[PDB]
DNA sequence: TCAGTCAGCTAGTGCTGAC
DNA sequence: CGTCAGCACTAGCTGACTGA
């Protein structure tokens, strides 16, 4: 059929005869500021749409290039940018199309599969390189990952998902794809009926491109509305920080963290042997063999028939650790707890990690998200790096490149500093400008001891009590809290004494507590002005939201500043989990990387917490788990 | 030729736990 | 502390193998 090959020369199979070629005169501006009546060919669909979204476009091929096309990108303040790929596995997938949508002009499609010369790209490369150009991208992490992975460098992004989900105040956790965003904000219906059609083939149907163009173009009107809205609520600082934080996260995904196959294999063997001996020990102790050990009901029944009793002689009703913590006396319970520890460690780490190692590079790559978390903290998906255990320094398996060295850092008591800033408390500022940790003050005032006499146990108690009641935790609940992360034994009178003693001097904390509990606002706001509207009031989460949101914001700003500064020595950002950032630099640059990291994080802290200076616990380590 | 099971799949609790 | 994961496990639901 000649109909299906109407524009086969442009690598567009005419599956549906609903198209038309057309070449118009364009009054583009010359480099000498002279209007030139050039002309390029653009394709249109015979069937229009009720929407005002642009539908024309150009396809730039190896043999459809005209050098004057680059003038369309000249002297421009913003451009949309949509990227479509063959799949989802970035390390082994090729970018399919690069979309650019200039205002009052058709979308420009770079048919990458049909591009073999450099001249077409360098204009687009320069267009991406400019720092006075804003890029509108849907879920900018995706497109940025693919761009940097195929030798591109973006230097300004205004992702629509970031701004929208910041605006939504976490009212809803779903319905934020492109169609939902346009539906909500614009009065348009994109009709995303494309069910992921085939893309790997060079030849692509016409309707497929026509849909692919709309998503690129509609980001422009979306930007026009979203800037006005987001500026209206004074959310420009949070938007700017979050959006400048789209490059470093992408670099962290691309670089990954190396896994030591030799050490991992060794540890798997040793833990397997230990698990075998422990399992045999438990099975012999349980006096039975039919009982599959891992199950909870059957092992509970085994304990019950073993006549296992508590201090009050009652039979054990459950095997919860908080319950098993009460019966450490019995011999079988110790073995059971040990077995469950080893099996949890085994299944959680040593069988999970091998599934998530890119053998082509011997590395583990996360999928970080920056707005999924309630407080805006990061949240590692697929391989959850946060769920890797701290125990034993199991991080020995993770080591840097064969000629590189890690640099580890972390904020020291960021939550307390943020709380002091928000409450404007006098005593915390006094202690901090006195170069004294708040933990020492809490321990002293609890024990009424001299400052030099604060032992490590008192420091632990101070940390526990401070973190317990900084977020408004009922003093009766402290009894259970003690045997939840500190294993401490506490009495109601002692709990009350600590409770009263804290607010007896931490006046600003008490003022903050009373105001939060009294107002019962639905909408809360951070120091970065990040906002959230709860379904109702929740006192603990209410107090928790501002300080932890500010923590996420300060960490993101630090990441942005570190990324910008590290370009001098060409380093790599590898991971950020819990107020802790690790970078990786080859040798001969470590004494400079230390300065870069410390100065960057210090500047980031000085931005937000004006009253209190922050202190960084930096270090240098051959392995992530170094002491 | 179609009732009546049993052999796989699925929802859900439920406990369990460590970050 | 709430937010994930990992388990079995318990039960229920459903099409293939008898049953004549
Ligand atoms: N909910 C909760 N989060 C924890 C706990 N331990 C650590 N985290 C996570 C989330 C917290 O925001 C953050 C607190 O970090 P830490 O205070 O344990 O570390 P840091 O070295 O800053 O301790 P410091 O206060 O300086 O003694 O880490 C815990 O027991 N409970």
């Amino acid at each position: 059929d000649e109909i299906t090959k109407k524009y086969i020369k442009d690598n567009i199979i005419n599956v549906d005869d609903n198209i038309i070629k057309k070449k118009d005169i364009f009054k583009l501006k010359n480099e000498n500021n002279e209007i030139t009546e050039c002309a390029f060919e653009y394709f249109e669909s015979k069937k229009k749409f009720d929407d005002d979204i642009e539908s024309r476009f150009f396809i730039i091929n190896d043999n459809n290039y005209n050098e004057n096309i680059n003038l369309i990108y000249k002297d421009i303040k913003y451009c949309g940018l949509n990227i479509q790929t063959t799949g989802l596995e970035v390390f082994d997938e090729n970018i399919r199309l690069i979309q650019i949508a200039v205002e009052n002009y058709p979308v420009i499609i770079y048919d990458m599969f049909n591009i073999n010369k450099k001249d077409i790209l360098d204009g687009l490369r320069k267009v991406l390189e400019n720092k006075n150009i804003i890029k509108i991208i849907q879920n900018g992490k995706f497109d940025a990952k693919f761009l940097l992975h195929n030798n591109f460098k973006i230097e300004n992004i205004f992702d629509t998902y970031i701004a929208s989900k910041l605006l939504d105040k976490n009212k809803n956790m779903y319905g934020f794809k492109l169609n939902n965003i346009v539906e909500k904000y614009l009065n348009v219906i994109l009709d995303k009926q494309q069910q992921n059609s085939v893309w790997n083939n060079s030849l692509l149907n016409n309707n497929q491109l026509f849909y692919a163009a709309r998503d690129s173009s509609c980001l422009l009107k979306l930007y026009k509305k979203l800037k006005e809205e987001i500026k209206k609520e004074n959310l420009h600082i949070v938007n700017d920080i979050e959006n400048k934080c789209i490059l470093p996260i992408c670099d962290m995904e691309l670089n990954g963290i190396k896994v030591d196959l030799e050490n991992l294999q060794k540890s798997t063997n040793e833990i397997l042997n230990e698990l075998n001996i422990e399992k045999d020990n438990l099975k012999k102790k349980l006096k039975d063999e039919n009982i599959n050990v891992n199950s909870q009901q059957q092992v509970l029944k085994a304990l019950q028939k073993n006549n296992v009793r508590d201090i009050s002689n009652k039979l054990i009703e459950n095997t919860s650790d908080s319950n098993l913590k009460n019966f450490l006396n019995h011999e079988e319970i110790i073995s059971l707890r040990n077995y469950r520890r080893l099996y949890k460690l085994y299944s959680a780490f040593y069988l999970k990690l091998p599934l998530h190692i890119n053998t082509k590079t011997n590395k583990i790559h996360t999928t970080f998200n920056q707005l999924k978390t309630f407080s805006g903290r990061f949240s590692s998906e697929k391989p959850n790096l946060q769920q890797i255990p701290r125990q034993k320094n199991i991080r020995e398996i993770f080591i840097p490149n064969d000629n590189n060295i890690f640099i580890i850092a972390d904020f020291k008591q960021i939550e307390l500093k943020i709380a002091a800033e928000i409450t404007n408390d006098e005593i915390m500022l006094k202690a901090y400008n006195n170069n004294i940790d708040l933990h020492t003050l809490t321990a002293s005032i609890i024990t009424k001891k001299n400052i030099p006499d604060i032992n490590k146990e008192d420091r632990h108690i101070a940390k526990a009590i401070n973190f317990g009641l900084i977020y408004g935790m009922n003093y009766v609940n402290l009894k259970n809290y003690a045997n939840t992360y500190y294993g401490l034994n506490m009495s109601l009178d002692q709990c009350l004494y600590f409770y009263n003693s804290f607010f007896e001097h931490y006046k600003g904390i008490y003022k903050w507590h009373n105001q939060v509990k009294q107002k019962r606002a639905l909408q809360y706001s951070t120091l970065s002005n990040r906002k959230v509207i709860f379904p109702y009031f929740s006192f603990t989460k209410a107090l928790n939201y501002p300080v932890q949101g500010t923590c996420a914001d300060i960490l993101k700003l630090a990441l942005v500043d570190l990324y910008d500064n590290l370009k001098d020595i060409n380093g790599k950002i590898i991971l950020c989990v819990h107020d802790e950032i690790i970078i990786e630099v080859n040798k001969k640059f470590q004494e400079e990387a230390l300065k870069i990291l410390v100065q960057s994080m210090e500047n980031s802290a000085s931005y937000f917490l004006k009253k209190v200076k922050c202190e960084v616990s930096v270090k240098i380590a051959e392995n992530w788990g170094s002491k």
